[PDB]
């Protein structure tokens, strides 16, 4: 074996720690991608959940106004049932006035 | 007719007057339960609908909690990358000062 043999052994031994230390690039250059991928998906994943949520608040917001118009319902029945009591009270005068006719 | 036939007959159009009167106080009485029931109803619809958007965000919490983990791959593949390739040079230098001994 050679001077150059010797040489050769020995950057065939390189060139295996190499194509280790290469391959390794390729799994980290693959796993860069596979996170780039994925970071998009959820990206996007709440975008689609900030839309939801938007959905959800109009939602309860129209409930909100329905409760509104029942709240004001109710107060209308009160007026109304004062008013009413007060013709009930106006009658009864009027007809103890009459009796006493 | 006598004078208390008149009187018999103008407190009979009263008491009808009255009975009306008294017929509007029931409705109005019966309008204020149903605005109250229904005001009820959609309190809680809104409770509802306020536990159904904190779970809504929680949920979002969580895609973004993923997010904040596929970040953190991102960064440790690049860094991963970068070591992968230094090591490739260093044993780039190593074969061409082997091959000139």
């Amino acid at each position: 074996a050679g001077h150059m043999d010797a040489i050769k052994k020995k950057m065939q031994m390189l060139k295996l720690d190499k194509e280790n230390a290469l391959d390794r690039a390729e799994q980290a250059e693959a796993d860069k991608k596979a996170a780039e991928e994925r970071s998009k998906q959820l990206e996007d994943d709440i975008v689609q959940l900030e839309k939801q949520l938007r959905v959800t608040e109009d939602s309860r917001d129209q409930v909100l106004e329905e409760l509104h118009k029942s709240e004001d319902s109710l107060l209308f029945a009160e007026e109304n049932a004062a008013k009413a009591e007060s013709e009930v009270a106006s009658l009864n005068r009027r007809i103890q006035l009459v009796e006493e006719e």
